[PDB]
């Protein structure tokens, strides 16, 4: 299906560059104002060489940018269009402590993942969990797909969207309020 369809997605990565890709099911949306394209619908398979759908992704904000994409106990990390050699790896291997089948990833160098009611802190090693609603307050215990901008991260559940203050860790005031339509107020779509 295409970009606007206002069905809810399964994983966002910001490539901290300009440049974002979001995720639902067996389609990949290249989101960039420099697109010819933007939001054009190709398969997972043929952009990134792996079956949709995908749990979660995230951009490394470092020099080289890698992009992980994660599926089940599997990962997937990609540079300069192309996947690297020696994946996909077990995310046992890559990060040890944090569990498979995850919702939710973002990148600030510090990674967050996101599953049911708790998220995982790793740093280029792993920490206990902790509650997503106790630490991102006015986020549910329940998220899709998740990106980190420069001064916000979004959290996506269903059709909805949450931004979130990276300072004061709060669920911003705006009007109308979050969580609010993805296709209407976060994509700009008719
Ligand atoms: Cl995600
Ligand atoms: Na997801
Ligand atoms: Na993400």
């Amino acid at each position: 299906m295409e970009l606007c369809s206002g069905k809810p997605f399964d994983a966002f990565t910001d490539l901290k560059n300009g440049s974002l890709f979001a995720f639902r099911g067996q389609y990949s949306y290249e989101l960039d104002e420099k697109a010819v394209r933007p939001g054009y619908p190709k398969l997972i398979r043929d952009v990134w060489g792996i079956e949709g759908p995908i749990d979660a992704a995230f951009t490394r904000i470092n020099s080289q940018g890698k992009t992980y994409l994660f599926k089940g106990s599997q990962y997937w990390r990609f540079e300069d269009g192309v996947l690297d050699p020696d994946y996909p790896r077990n995310i046992s291997d890559g990060f040890d402590g944090i569990p498979d089948n995850v919702d939710a990833a973002l990148a600030l160098e510090r990674v967050y993942f996101f599953k049911g009611k708790q998220y995982w802190e790793y740093q280029f090693g792993t920490r206990q969990p902790q509650f997503i609603s106790r630490d991102w307050h006015g986020v549910p215990g329940q998220v899709d797909a998740a990106m980190a901008g420069r001064i916000s991260v979004f959290f996506f559940s269903g059709d909805k969207y949450y931004r979130v203050n990276l300072r004061t860790r709060r669920v911003d005031t705006v009007d109308p309020p979050y969580p609010r339509s993805i296709a209407q107020y976060w994509l700009g779509c008719p």
